[PDB]
């Protein structure tokens, strides 16, 4: 067990091993709060998360199971992976609290067109590490859900990775599926909002910047055209094709204009309404805006990921030791 210091942050103690320093609180949610820190004993710049009150019903304790499994699943070069998870707790009676630690990486995509659109070399360079992760995150069939500029984080190098879990320092990238709850969600709503993402860099502008839910889904209809026949087959409800047929092209084509035609093609591919025709990280990865990048041999997948516990309604006390036997098996990365 390593030496634990005391101080007071975000509104309680933390209690943290000697090696972390300089904590300093850059975030705070329903669930948990962040402190930038240094790492004295790796040199890395790092995020320390304390969850809060981790345990405190069975919705907190399996999502805090759940977050920390997430975590110590991820070994891939464009996703965040769990440096450190502790607790200063010397047994399961005694155990409260729960901290996890990652990769500070410095900036992220959000800010990054506010003043001017990238050049199409380095969005080649961004896109391509968003899908060699997400090809990753994919093959352990898991689904994202929320990929948006603050859940991209960057290095001085420009070397990214996706985060999730509230590390991130809006609909308007979320698949349209998503928004009218439809479940059964494919892999792919992520590809939809890696295609908007794409958009804004090239462009330097939102590509769907809605006011509110309504709205945010005519500006998607707008610019991708109407459902066509096979998709309208696909929804079920005579008045929500008479309801989505009243909303519904402006081009597309137009959006883009000055860009690189391979980019547009791969947009056009990603930008699809009907997400059982989007194109998958993995085929991204082999089309020809990528060729700079691509290497097949270099593009790995993930080990499978045990998510049976997903489909599970388990009391406070079982969730709770299943994270402290997570957390105590935990081996640090090499
Ligand atoms: C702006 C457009 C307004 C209406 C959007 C269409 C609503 C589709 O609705 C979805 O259709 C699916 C297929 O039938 C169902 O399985 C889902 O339960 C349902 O949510
Ligand atoms: C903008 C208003 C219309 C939105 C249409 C969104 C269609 C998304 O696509 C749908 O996704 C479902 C879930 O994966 C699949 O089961 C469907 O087969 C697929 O067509």
């Amino acid at each position: 067990r390593p030496t634990f210091y005391r101080q007071e942050l975000n509104k309680t103690i933390w209690e943290v091993p000697e090696r972390y320093q300089n904590l300093s609180p850059v975030g705070s949610g329903a669930y948990g709060s962040v402190c930038a820190a240094f790492d004295t004993k790796t040199g890395l710049r790092v995020a320390v998360k304390k969850l809060s009150r981790p345990f405190q019903s069975i919705i907190h304790a399996k999502r805090t199971y759940r977050e920390l499994r997430l975590l110590k699943h991820m070994k891939h070069e464009n996703v965040i992976g769990l440096l450190d998870v502790f607790t200063p707790a010397r047994s399961l009676e005694e155990f409260n609290d729960v901290y996890l630690v990652t990769h500070l990486m410095g900036a992220d995509l959000n800010n990054i067109v506010k003043c001017q659109k990238l050049t199409d070399d380095h969005v080649q360079f961004l896109i391509y590490q968003i899908l060699r992760g997400l090809k990753y995150i994919h093959s352990a069939d898991i689904i994202h859900r929320d990929l948006k500029p603050s859940n991209l984080a960057v290095n001085e190098d420009c070397e990214l990775k996706i985060l999730d879990f509230g590390l991130a320092r809006t609909r308007w990238y979320r698949a349209p599926e998503i928004m009218l709850n439809w479940m059964h969600y494919n892999q792919t709503v992520d590809i939809w909002s890696v295609g908007c993402i794409m958009a804004e860099l090239l462009t330097g502008r939102t590509l769907f910047p809605g006011t509110d839910h309504i709205d945010q889904l005519k500006l998607i209809l707008r610019l991708v055209g109407t459902p066509g026949a096979e998709l309208l087959k696909k929804i079920s409800s005579e008045s929500a094709r008479n309801y989505i047929q009243s909303l519904t092209k402006m081009n597309f084509a137009n959006v883009f204009i000055g860009a690189n035609p391979l980019a547009v093609d791969l947009l056009e591919k990603m930008l699809v309404l009907d997400s059982d025709k989007r194109i998958t990280a993995a085929q991204a990865l082999a089309h020809a805006y990528f060729a700079q990048y691509h290497d097949p041999d270099d593009e790995p997948v993930a080990d499978p990921f045990d998510q049976s516990f997903e489909s599970r309604d388990l009391l406070i006390d079982e969730w709770k030791s299943l994270t402290y036997d997570e957390v105590i098996s935990f081996v640090p990365p090499p």
